[PDB]
């Protein structure tokens, strides 16, 4: 045929089933438009900036009236089940539909179709389900054959297939996704475009903002994931956010998927991450929001005004920038960097908003292997965010907010830092608490509780001793079993901890009925626990709080230390140096039946003798003392010493840092002796001090503190919420 | 031309200049014999074990009488100056020369440079210094030109070079290898032959021993290395060894090359390894030799009879057969294996013997990163050979040794135990002594003893804690500085401990004439250190005493703790799964000036519905219930996984079972707390008690119980020796 300027553009059919069941929608199979009939199949072979400088287009702008897109639905996938990607895409499915029956709306209505464009980008072909492909084969937006790897000897970057379809999910079981076609189905431009590489993630988001956002030029940009399956209409609900000017920048509410008839609360790893993210949709999100800046938005569902994120922030994001602090380090918080640079954008005053009312259950992890390396990069970036974000907090004065505005958000820095800074102390805050309980009950009442405050001690430092040296050097699918014991040994060790709480609780009871004990249960169960009660209840979602509410409390040692210590001793995912540099090739025989081969060689006695000399005046011009500066190190394995050395001194530091309050609480590391030998020298120890119960009351003021703070902002949010409903009535 | 049976063999000149050169060493230039005026290159395409039967042979079996190789010396090298290789080569010449010399010999004589063959293997072709190629080409013994990558589809594995020299080298400077040849030069018998591939050391063995020396058949095999300068009758000494039929394995001394007038003395890294070798050679190859069991012979300078290594070890060394933890791990004990195997033969009563008047200075590390780099192969090997050769003691009573030596062995093997217990429990022993020492001579003067006891107990912590993290995930080179300030550190804590137990000693003299720390002088001072000085003297070499001790002393904390920690660290030198599948090509399309390209798409209605039908199919046979098995690991990736999991549970058993002991002596991991709770059951911790002394003492004599044993087996080696020379004489 012939190619579209320099690009390869094939615009094939479909098939004859996919038009029959295409043309029984239609109340005439005549008139059926010229984008369900066919599939545009381009192969982009240039980087996702210049794909409009390269002339490549999509088909929403070649209509005769271009199409003005309002919502770019992005789903990221990689190697995910076709159960997966199908359930994010019922979920679009059933959005557009919702918004296509809307009446009293100025944007949607029965037109809205042509205003969504859904982009899933699969990072890989080598890597994408097979069953995947099927389901998008299926829905007309695939089709084999058309994959050429090289055009005009230029490496295609990505296939990029666009076809609107009429198909809709509407049922997921465990095993089948059903594609009905009836009178009440909607069009879905698909514009499923998957990469030849595996270029990670971000390179995904670089394809889906730098590239086809640029030409689609859409409102609002969506970025859903694959498994994540919003609610009937959440991602409506997201965009209705986006109704003032300042938002730029949404998120949802995201729950875990429980199975078939809340099959997967039986697993305590899921019903934990349950209650986690209950809390962080209750408390974190609900209380950030009402600053104005939310910490992360998730990758897995929220939604960027466009205007918001193109520029300094799109920038940062992608390329951010030798070997400094914060240039080099800047990717770990993937999409936590892009949150930061829209609050705080120079001459715009753009806000984060929270909308509790658009949910998407998403897949978590049913294993620990699985569940430890997804937290790595969770903790990693949260901390190299939050000392992003506090060190440049300048950079919100420097804004177009107001100064109201601006004095809330450098309030609530302040308070993301100390946040920070009590999940960087939490390793010696547990241990204290744990040591400092345990050791105050066999002195307050001897019996077992002796013994077991050593046994447990010595359990504690074998099973930390042994995360540390396991997450060095070594991987948690090496070690899936004793990862889950270490589990259970700090769920044993939680179990303990509350049993003595409990016991000196009551026993003070009975002591004064018939202290750092006696206000130990209106500390942690009455102004902690009954806050998040409260919390939960108010949100109107507080069925939480009984179902999946003891595996978090048994499994948050593991959080703690277990997690905490595998994500700080791989912060940077090293590789070392892997080259193997190549000889240059020498000459080749293929010699013959008898032997014999061509002559080609050196014989003459001129020849030779000219090797002898160059081989000769090598030995004599060799000059030690001018000697050949040795081969420095490349980049990739300069970059890799680099990370390496940042590495280490993040582990060195918070492992020397946390025990520093450990060596001033309970005197370790020769500080009792010392004091000891200086009355000597005015020869005991005692067992516990002063500072322990002040420390002690501290550290579990501090949680009340924190949870009364996030009472507090979700009550303020859902009170404000309230107001505009009962404004908008 | 045409070929040798299958093999690329050819047999070219040298040049006019060492034609000229051989020739006026030579009385008539007209009687020069063939093996002077050519230089056979042959390409090996086979593995070692198979060069006999690939129709493979050397220029010795091609004689009209076929030559009886006595000596076959093996020169491993790699990468090396060179300086490094004509200092090895010097050596060996000087010994051919003095072997050629001697007149009361039956084996030695005017024609003794026929029974020696210098057989030099470089471990890879794109890895040999360029400017030792000049000096072997220099040698006559290599040619460019003639090094093809592969005969009939077959890679070359070799090229293997052979020419008989007449140039030796008489002066080594520090940029220059005088090459005359004069009437007084012997001619060498050179087989140069070096690799394409750099498949490590073990491999350069077996090319030397399943390879050649299965066609030269020698009597006996030294190893030297690149760099290791043998003395002037060093390897006439060694193999005098093998007189008696029973020796089937000799080593000499190797000493530390110290520059110029003793230049490297000023670099405290190379003094202490000066030391440390003196003391290797003195007390402990000695005190094994009388037993009959080396546990190392230095792969830099050692003799092996052929016959005695020939079979079973050798089988073991190479191949040595799952993941089973004496067959997947024996590969750290390299040429550890070999030792063991020959003396524990069935039906064979082989002993290895130690020559002391056989030396041979070599090159050590002189940087820090570079020094535990080695020292963690030294480390590891002479860990797991141990723990091999002990569980392994019942094959003693297999083999053909009569009962006296059977006996002896196996007092030998309890007391090589003995001697790895001690230092598997040095990092727990190091401690105790430093704090126990720190510690009571704070309680006895106090003053400014106080804080220095818990200054240096604080620094300690750190630079342990730094070195088991950069041990585990971060290199040496990576941070040089680091390990230097911690072996600085680790100085300023031996000075300071000797300091303490100087202060401590003088004190209670002058408390007695006007006790743990009494005999602290008679024990560590008297009996180990005067042993020492009386153990070098009675050697005829006592020059080190005073030279190179207090670089030693000051750097034995590093050897204890950096050294054993970062060797225990890196066991298995993992690199974890690194494969990067591919998927498979696609079409291709090359447009002309307009863009028409050639068309063999799919277009037709049914072609692209039994595409369509193929993706329905898929999406409708996925069966859940019988779900295929997640694709488990290969063998790379599977074995990197048991080398990491056996590395991670060395370190926790290293580092629990040492910290169990300090937990027993001090009391510390609430064993202090438990004992005084009790007490309040029937409230104060004592600072020092009595297990601390009783243990100072006890590992204090069995430090002094140690050096007697080493001093009374060395005293025993010299008089055997001397007994030996008075009935020789
Ligand atoms: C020999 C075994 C080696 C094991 C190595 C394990 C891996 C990494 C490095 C660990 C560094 C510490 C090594 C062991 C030191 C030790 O067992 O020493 C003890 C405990 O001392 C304390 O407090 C110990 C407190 C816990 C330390 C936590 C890890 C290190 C964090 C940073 C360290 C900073 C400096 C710490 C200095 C101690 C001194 O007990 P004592 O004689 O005072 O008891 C008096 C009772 N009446
Ligand atoms: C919060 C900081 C975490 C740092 C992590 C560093 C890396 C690896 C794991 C280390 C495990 C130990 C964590 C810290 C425990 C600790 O600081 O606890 C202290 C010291 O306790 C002791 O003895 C400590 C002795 C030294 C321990 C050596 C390393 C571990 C060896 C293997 C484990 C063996 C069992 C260890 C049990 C502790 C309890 O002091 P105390 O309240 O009794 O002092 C009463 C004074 N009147
Ligand atoms: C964890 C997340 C979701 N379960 C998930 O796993 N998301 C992946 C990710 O974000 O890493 C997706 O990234 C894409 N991906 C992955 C690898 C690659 O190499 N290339 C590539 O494109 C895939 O779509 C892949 O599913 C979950 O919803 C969630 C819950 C709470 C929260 O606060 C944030 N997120
Ligand atoms: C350390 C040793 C010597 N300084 C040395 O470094 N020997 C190397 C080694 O044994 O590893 C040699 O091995 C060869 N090699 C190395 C890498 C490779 O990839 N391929 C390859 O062939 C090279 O000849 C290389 O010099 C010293 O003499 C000594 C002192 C005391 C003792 O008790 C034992 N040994
Ligand atoms: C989570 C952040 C903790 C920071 C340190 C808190 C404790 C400081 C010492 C308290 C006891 C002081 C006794 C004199
Ligand atoms: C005086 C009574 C002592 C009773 C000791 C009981 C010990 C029980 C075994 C250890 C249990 C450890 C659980 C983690
Ligand atoms: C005199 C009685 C002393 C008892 C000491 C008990 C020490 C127990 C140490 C912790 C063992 C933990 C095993 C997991
Ligand atoms: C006293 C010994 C304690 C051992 C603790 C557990 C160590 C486990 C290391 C990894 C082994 C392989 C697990 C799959
Ligand atoms: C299929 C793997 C399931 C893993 C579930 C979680 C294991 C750890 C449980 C920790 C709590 C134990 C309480 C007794
Ligand atoms: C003062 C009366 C004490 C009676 C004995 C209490 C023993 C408690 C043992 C708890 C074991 C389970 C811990 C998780
Ligand atoms: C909050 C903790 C920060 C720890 C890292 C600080 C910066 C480290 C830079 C290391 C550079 C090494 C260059 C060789
Ligand atoms: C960063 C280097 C180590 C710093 C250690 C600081 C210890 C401070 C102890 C202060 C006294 C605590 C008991 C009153
Ligand atoms: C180097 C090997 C050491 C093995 C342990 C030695 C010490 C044993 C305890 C000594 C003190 C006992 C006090 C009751
Ligand atoms: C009562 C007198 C106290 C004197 C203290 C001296 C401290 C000197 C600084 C620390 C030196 C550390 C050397 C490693
Ligand atoms: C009452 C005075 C207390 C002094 C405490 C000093 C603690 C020192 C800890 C060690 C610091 C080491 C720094 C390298
Ligand atoms: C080249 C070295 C880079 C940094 C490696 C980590 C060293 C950490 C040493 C201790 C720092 C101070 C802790 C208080
Ligand atoms: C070129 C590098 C030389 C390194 C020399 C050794 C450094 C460590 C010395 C330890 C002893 C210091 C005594 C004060
Ligand atoms: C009993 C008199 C004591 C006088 C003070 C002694 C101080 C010793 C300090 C040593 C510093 C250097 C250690 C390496
Ligand atoms: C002397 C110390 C020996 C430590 C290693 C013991 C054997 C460990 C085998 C681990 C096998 C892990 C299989 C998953
Ligand atoms: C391997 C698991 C831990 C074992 C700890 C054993 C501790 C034994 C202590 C015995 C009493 C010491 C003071 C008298
Ligand atoms: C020289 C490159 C920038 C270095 C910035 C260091 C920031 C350290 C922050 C520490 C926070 C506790
Ligand atoms: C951020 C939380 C750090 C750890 C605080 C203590 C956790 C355990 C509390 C147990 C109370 C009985
Ligand atoms: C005086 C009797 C006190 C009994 C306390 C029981 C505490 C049980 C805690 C269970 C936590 C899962
Ligand atoms: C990052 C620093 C952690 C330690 C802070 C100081 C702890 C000691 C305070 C002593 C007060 C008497
Ligand atoms: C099952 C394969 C052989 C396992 C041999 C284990 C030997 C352990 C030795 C421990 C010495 C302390
Ligand atoms: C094998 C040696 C283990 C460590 C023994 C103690 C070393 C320091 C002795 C200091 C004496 C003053
Ligand atoms: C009473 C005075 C005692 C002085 C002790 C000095 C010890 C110096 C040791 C130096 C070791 C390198
Ligand atoms: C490998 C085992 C090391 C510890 C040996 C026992 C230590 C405690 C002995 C207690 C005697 C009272
Ligand atoms: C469904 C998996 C249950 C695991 C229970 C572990 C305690
Ligand atoms: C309207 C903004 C309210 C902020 C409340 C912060 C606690
Ligand atoms: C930019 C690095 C320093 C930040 C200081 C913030 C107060
Ligand atoms: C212009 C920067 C003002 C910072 C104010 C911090 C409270
Ligand atoms: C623009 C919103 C202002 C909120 C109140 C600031 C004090
Ligand atoms: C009273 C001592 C009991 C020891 C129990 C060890 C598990
Ligand atoms: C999935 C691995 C289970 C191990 C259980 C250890 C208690
Ligand atoms: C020749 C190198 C001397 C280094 C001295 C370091 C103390
Ligand atoms: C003749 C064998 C002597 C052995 C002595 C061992 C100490
Ligand atoms: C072969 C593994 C066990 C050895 C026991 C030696 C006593
Ligand atoms: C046949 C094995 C005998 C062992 C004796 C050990 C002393
Ligand atoms: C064959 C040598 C025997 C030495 C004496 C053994 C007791
Ligand atoms: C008397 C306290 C001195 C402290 C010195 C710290 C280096
Ligand atoms: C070769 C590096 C020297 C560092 C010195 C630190 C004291």
């Amino acid at each position: 045929f012939k190619l579209w300027n320099g690009n390869f553009v094939f615009d094939s059919p479909i098939s004859k089933t996919l038009l029959d069941q295409y043309a029984t929608t239609t109340e005439n199979a005549n008139t059926l438009p010229n984008e369900f009939k066919f599939m545009r199949y381009q192969a982009v072979t240039c980087e996702p900036n210049q794909l409009a400088e390269k002339n490549f287009t999509v088909r929403q702008l070649k209509y005769l009236t271009p199409r003005e897109t309002e919502l770019m639905l992005v789903v990221t996938m990689y190697n995910e089940d076709h159960i997966l990607l199908g359930r994010t895409l019922k979920g679009i499915m059933d959005n557009v539909k919702y918004m296509v029956k809307k009446k009293n709306s100025s944007t949607w209505g029965p037109d809205a179709w042509k205003k969504i464009v859904v982009c899933i980008i699969s990072d890989g072909r080598s890597k994408i389900n097979e069953r995947s492909l099927a389901l998008l084969s299926s829905l007309g937006c695939y089709q084999d054959g058309f994959a050429k790897d090289e055009i005009n000897e230029k490496k295609v970057a990505m296939h990029v297939y666009e076809h609107t379809t009429m198909i809709n999910i509407t049922n997921i079981s465990e095993s089948e996704v059903s594609l009905e076609c009836n009178q009440g189905t909607v069009p879905i431009q698909l514009l499923f475009c998957l990469k030849e590489q595996n270029q990670k993630k971000i390179n995904s988001h670089r394809w889906a903002f730098e590239g086809f956002a640029e030409l689609l030029r859409p409102n609002i940009v969506t970025l859903l994931d694959a498994g994540t399956m919003p609610g009937k209409d959440s991602i409506y609900q997201l965009w209705r956010e986006f109704r003032n000017p300042n938002v730029g920048g949404a998120c949802g509410e995201i729950r875990t998927d429980l199975g078939k008839r809340f099959v997967k609360l039986l697993n305590p790893l899921v019903a934990s991450q349950n209650f986690e993210y209950k809390m962080s949709n209750i408390l974190d999100k609900t209380t950030e929001s009402n600053f104005g800046f939310i910490t992360v938005l998730p990758g897995a569902f929220s939604a960027y005004r466009f205007e918001a994120v193109r520029g300094q922030p799109l920038q940062k994001y992608f390329y951010g920038e030798g070997f400094h602090f914060f240039s080099s380090n800047m990717y770990l918080a993937e999409d936590r960097i892009l949150c930061f640079e829209v609050v705080t954008k120079k001459n715009c005053n753009w806000i984060l908003k929270y909308c509790r009312s658009s949910y998407a259950s998403t897949d978590v992890p049913e294993r620990v292997p699985e569940f430890i390396l997804q937290r790595r990069r969770w903790l990693n970036g949260s901390f190299f965010a939050s000392v992003y974000s506090f060190c440049h907090f300048y950079r919100v004065w420097s804004s177009g907010h107001n100064i109201g505005r601006k004095l809330l958000l450098t309030v609530e820095f302040f308070y993301l830092f100390f946040n920070t800074l009590i999940s960087w102390f939490s390793l010696s805050s547990f241990f204290l608490v744990f040591r400092i309980l345990t050791v105050s009950i066999a002195l307050a009442y001897h019996s077992a509780f002796n013994v077991l405050s050593v046994i447990f001690l010595w359990l504690y430092g074998i099973c930390t001793l042994s995360t540390f040296i396991l997450s060095l050097g070594n991987k948690p699918k090496s070690t899936e079993k004793f990862y889950v014991l270490t589990c259970v040994i700090f769920a044993v060790m939680m179990i303990y901890m509350i049993f003595c709480s409990i016991f000196m609780s009551v026993k003070s009871f009975q002591n004064i009925l018939k202290t750092e004990a006696f206000r130990d249960i209106v500390i942690s169960l009455g102004s902690t626990y009954c806050l998040y009660l409260i919390s939960s209840i108010i949100y109107l979602q507080p069925w939480h709080m009984l179902t999946s509410f003891i595996q978090y409390i048994l499994l948050s040692p593991s959080y703690i230390n277990v997690l905490n210590i595998y994500a700080f001793c791989n912060v940077h995912d090293l590789s070392w140096g892997t080259k193997g540099a190549m000889a240059n090739p020498l000459g080749k025989i293929n010699t013959t039946e008898d032997g014999t081969f061509k002559m080609e060689v050196l014989v003459s006695s001129s020849e030779i003798q000219a090797n002898y000399d160059k081989y000769l005046k090598v030995l004599n011009d060799f000059d030690p003392k001018s000697e050949s500066r040795p081969t420095e190190p490349s980049y990739d394995e300069k970059k890799t010493g680099y990370y390496a050395n940042v590495r280490s001194l993040v582990i060195i530091f918070w492992v020397i840092t946390n025990f520093i309050i450990v060596a001033v609480v309970l005197e370790t590391g020769g500080i009792a002796d010392y004091i000891a030998m200086k009355s000597i020298s005015t020869a005991e120890i005692p067992l516990m001090t002063s500072k322990a119960s002040i420390y002690f009351n501290v550290i579990l003021w501090l949680v009340a503190l924190s949870a009364l703070i996030r009472f507090i902002g979700c009550s303020i949010y859902m009170i404000v919420r309230f107001f505009k409903k009962v404004t908008f009535r």
